[PDB]
């Protein structure tokens, strides 16, 4: 690799496809104007000796995968890269651009996948997440949406789509004077447009529909891995859009009701009490096939156990607790279930995604610095922020939701490495509380940025009317007291005099590779094992400091799937905190995932996990969170 | 069944969908009011003792498909179909309609299955073919082009599509910078669809492409029974789009070049000597990867061998043969290779259909009413015009070309009952002269009343500068005076002076369920057995009338593959006869379709039939009717 960053942004902006002789710059005008324009400061800069804070498996992700390459070699080193991202975010702004590629070369914060590929260059499609409302119950509206998918799936980011309108099996089509084969024939044809589309030359969707609709039974099941095959779409997501309704008349033991959406319209339209009458009354005239509310429940949970799928996602959680809510009804999440935003025909709903690595901010005796946190999260929302004047947006209908309400979504990683750097155990009331002031305080820095942004620039399009402008945040929405490691009084005051300039701010994401990136564990889980084939950076470091760690103790880790419990000669004080997930009670999960919603203003990837998994367990888990309310009650299950 | 039509109307425009309370209309608004406005003349006009004029199986071939059902029960008598059709057809003009439904009813012609289904019910969807241009080579265009296919698939006709625009395997794609991955993952989309949608609650296409195009191996293969299924489409029919320079260049033993679009543009944007310039130049220039043109002959030979495809359709003689050639290049024909149209991404080309009844014509000694079927055919011309106006256009693509060009398809069935009926083999003079003085009249009586319909309407939008214009009749551009039993001289003077209504008139089809009805053998080939469990009306009265019918000779037709050549006890004049087609040689076969064809306009479905069939045999058949200049060379090849 070339060193100076300024010639390495000038090989790629000068690229040529040999084989078709095409110019294909790498790089934006703008961006390779502004090195051009101030190439003394920004190769000064950036300090090569941080490609030193990465690993094995983090560079050998980023080399892979992220770092841009001329003629199939890496022309890129990591901290060109990160410059690169700082200048597409920042552009003539160098203070800032600076600013950010010090906080991302230390690794105090990471953006998403698509940001690191894509910022700085011609099409800069830096968005994660798309959430597409199907267009109408027609051929047309089927065929355009369609349409929308394959395009926005040509450049990189999740779909998460909602069907509840499309008329079930069985239906009449009046225009054929025929009869429709309902959602299973549909989702095959959205299946195959994952397929032939890759990126550019694989895509995935999750589908959402809530669990009325009639064809329910073979949705759930989509995933399954034997027989049918044309009743199968085993490259998308099925994920359930569940009324409290539906949980209700399970726990009841009573019935439930399937329809068509042409037999009891406007059920996707409507959200709690209002839903609840509405399909009662639907109900009542005998518009549905009605069954035990409990057969359902068991095939989903059958489902689960064999798939990982459904989703669970809480339709009127969601929709109760969004700030959103002066949009009209929300009717999906996303591909990872931690977005929660408005979509229709017109509006495609977009998100920006970064994360903060928690253990930067650890500082004998180690404390955690939640001001120097308060202030990277605040860094990191006024990036999202940029990136939404940034972006190249694939289809339009996403351009005008995003530029309309400006949501974003922070997250984190490396809430388990922080604990066992602190010695706390995930279940401990220590852990519990420092789980509650982290997001507390990205929570607080986040409003705080966006009130300061709405003062600059002014407020999102439609603040008028939401929650935030009466002074209702996410907590109020749970009828909770924040903790109070920050004024939220003062907060509060400044945002309803001067608004917010995003609509939403926090949606803690998987981390699926951004994590392997910085050497942390993904988001907000504990360990799944002590041992992927190296050990926990933290375990190791203190069996040897007992003089413990030999061969002999090696061995009970690869042949024990990673776990240290029951393992004679080791302390209690270690098997507390190094606990893999499957030893944790997931109502210690459920709970701890309850404290931090309070401050999730979209929601959060829960994927649960389950060892010795039966029905009736399983049962307990989607009541328990149900009962905390939990907008995703559950991601993927996990099992064995 | 209600006996009296204006009762039967009035149940079916009436109608209720009674699982959902939806008024769903069987007639339309229009035809209703027609019938209601003259009950009495219309209602005495049926003769309901014309229901025996059909047979077993073509009775319960209407009574399946074809005729009105209300609740699941046959609701129209053949009669009421045809006055149905007629007032479909006609509307206001009760004298042009009571004329149709008589010509109709005593089987003299009949339309093809769209306006048997759909004419003079709300969405009369009447036309059979849709020629459709992928409209870019884009995942725009690709999707666009796609829901134009769903929508026109839903309310049936079969779709000819040609594909030559999209780049193919390995090419570069800018936006992504990535690489496509052809055609076959493409079609592969386009294979579900069709499957999707299932004519209102299975689609048919048939893909055209030029065989320089890089990934045609894999084309060609799209039917095969054998090893890969992604990269398969088994719904799907390939077509050759061939330009005479393969055809060439394999007779020479040469090479060819195969090139992506991207790398070789506007080759199937020209055709003859401008094609051979053109793609002789990118040959030159390394555009493309060549080979021996013979190996992908080879190809091409084993798939037609395996799976009856691809069809072969010659551009060239498409093209230069062309009353359209004033419009642009063609690049596809269409399902059932008989429509020569122009298409472009704007323009879907669209036909009508009907077929005239060979045999009604017949009049001790036998002979042909000529006279009669000159003025069948100008009724059938004007009752197809008039369906042009009628007609309920899926897309509007397809309006737009069919209301400029007007172009119009007739045909015939029962050619061979003709000849039998006449005592004539298939194979004879007297066989060649009827199959040459048939066509001379129906295309002339064709051009006779498009040219009526043009002093009277105008010509069609696009008629100046027409070969027709000029005086170049279809015979004209294949060099040939015409065989004179009509007067071309009067009717070409007329034609300049006047126009003509119609683009194009002729285009013989398959008939392969309109015969059935009608109680004839299809369209213009042979018998393929005279037994089907029932012998030919023909031979059975023969063998009857020679007192050799008896159990020991019905045996040997079943056990025999329907054939009487070797049969001890049967005069050689029956032997001769009643040739099967795979009796009859394919040169005499390709002899008859070369002269028929100057007087067809478009070009027509012509199955070929090998019994023994070898590589050489194949070759031979196919530039037999290539030099002979046929532009639809094969559409099935049947085999064994
Ligand atoms: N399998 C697959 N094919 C694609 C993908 N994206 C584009 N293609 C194909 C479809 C077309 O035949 C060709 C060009 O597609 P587009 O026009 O949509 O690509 P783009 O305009 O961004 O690049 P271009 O300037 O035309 O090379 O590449 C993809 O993501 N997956
Ligand atoms: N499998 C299959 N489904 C179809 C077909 N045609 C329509 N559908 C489905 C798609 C939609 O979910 C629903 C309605 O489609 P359209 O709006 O295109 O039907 P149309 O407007 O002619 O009848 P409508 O008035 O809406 O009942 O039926 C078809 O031909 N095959
Ligand atoms: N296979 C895939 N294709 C496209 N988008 C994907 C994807 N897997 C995840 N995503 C999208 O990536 C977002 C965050 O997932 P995450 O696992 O945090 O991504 P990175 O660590 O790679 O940045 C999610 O919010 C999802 C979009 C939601 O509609
Ligand atoms: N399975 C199918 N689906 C849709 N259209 C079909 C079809 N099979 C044939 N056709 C369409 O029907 C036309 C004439 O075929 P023919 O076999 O003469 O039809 P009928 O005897 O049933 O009237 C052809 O010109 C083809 C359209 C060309 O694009
Ligand atoms: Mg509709
Ligand atoms: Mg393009």
């Amino acid at each position: 690799t070339t060193k100076q960053f300024s010639k390495v942004v000038e090989d790629l902006y000068r690229y040529v496809n040999a084989a078709t002789g095409k110019p294909a710059p790498m790089i934006s005008d703008d961006v390779y104007n502004i090195v051009m324009e101030n190439k003394d400061k920004l190769n000064s800069a950036i300090v090569y000796d941080r490609d030193f804070q990465y690993s094995y498996f983090g560079f050998k992700t980023l080399e892979r995968s992220y770092l841009l390459r001329i003629n199939g070699q890496v022309a890129e080193r990591p901290q060109h890269l990160i410059m690169r991202v700082a200048l597409g975010i920042h552009g003539r702004d160098i203070e800032a651009a600076l600013e950010t590629y010090n906080l991302m070369s230390l690794k105090y914060f990471t953006h998403a996948s698509p940001t690191l590929f894509n910022a700085g260059t011609p099409k800069p499609q830096m968005s994660s997440c798309f959430l597409v409302a199907m267009k109408e119950d027609s051929i047309e509206g089927i065929y355009d949406t369609l349409k929308e998918c394959a395009l926005i799936s040509k450049t990189a980011g999740g779909i998460g789509l909602h069907i509840h309108n499309i008329r079930s099996t069985g239906s009449y089509i009046a225009g054929t004077n025929g009869t429709s084969n309902g959602l299973i024939p549909m989702i095959r044809v959205f299946n195959n447009t994952a397929r032939y589309v890759d990126q550019g030359g694989p895509g995935a969707f999750a589908l959402y529909l809530e669990p009325w609709h009639a064809d329910i039974f073979d949705f759930i099941d989509i995933r399954k891995n034997h027989g049918k095959e044309e009743i199968r779409a085993r490259d998308l997501f099925p994920a359930l859009w569940i009324p409290d309704l539906f949980m209700k008349r399970v726990e009841e033991n009573g019935t439930w009701t399937l329809f068509s959406p042409t037999s009891a319209p406007g059920l996707s339209d409507c959200y709690g009490d209002e839903f609840e009458a509405l399909y009662t009354r639907y109900e009542k005239e005998g518009r549905g096939k009605t069954i035990k509310a409990q057969k359902l429940w068991y095939s989903i949970l059958e489902a689960q156990t064999e798939t990982g799928t459904p989703f669970v996602v809480y339709k009127d959680a969601c929709n109760r607790k969004s700030n959103q809510k002066n949009l009209g009804v929300i009717k999906s999440s996303n591909l990872c279930c931690e977005i929660v935003e408005y979509s229709a025909p017109d509006e495609t709903a977009v998100c920006n995604l970064a994360s903060v690595a928690l253990p930067a901010f650890i500082e004998k005796t180690s404390t955690y610095n939640f001001k120097k946190l308060h202030e990277i999260a605040k860094v990191v929302t006024r990036n999202l922020n940029r990136v939404i004047d940034r972006n190249y947006y694939p289809v339009e209908e996403a351009r005008k939701s995003n530029m309309r309400h400006r949501p974003i979504a922070l997250g984190v990683q490396g809430l388990a490495d922080t604990f066992m750097l602190l010695r706390l155990p995930f279940d401990s009331e220590e852990a519990r509380l420092l789980n509650i002031q982290i997001f507390e305080t990205i929570y607080h820095a986040s409003m705080e940025a966006s009130c300061e942004l709405a003062q600059k620039d002014g407020p999102y399009e439609t603040f008028q009317g939401s929650p935030a402008s009466q002074g209702i945040l996410q907590f109020d929405m749970w009828d909770q007291k924040p903790y109070g490691m920050w004024d939220w009084d003062t907060l509060r005051k400044d945002i309803m005099k001067h608004g917010v300039r995003n609509s939403l701010t926090m949606a803690p994401m998987p981390t699926a590779s951004t994590s392997q990136i910085l050497g942390y564990n993904e988001c907000f889980e504990p360990v799944t094992s002590n041992m992927y084939q190296v050990v926990n950076p933290y375990l190791l470091r203190d069996l040897v400091d007992l003089g413990i760690w030999d061969e002999g103790m090696k061995q009970y880790l690869i042949t024990q799937n990673g776990s240290i419990q029951g393992l004679p000669n080791v302390p209690q004080e270690l098997k507390d905190l190094y606990k893999t997930v499957w030893e944790i009670s997931q109502k210690t999960i459920i709970n701890m995932a309850a404290d931090r919603s309070v401050y999730i203003d979209q929601s959060h990837s829960l994927n649960l996990f389950l060892r010795a998994p039966t029905m009736g367990k399983l049962t307990s888990m989607h009541f328990y969170g149900w009962k905390k309310g939990l907008k995703t009650g559950m991601y993927y299950l996990r099992t064995q």
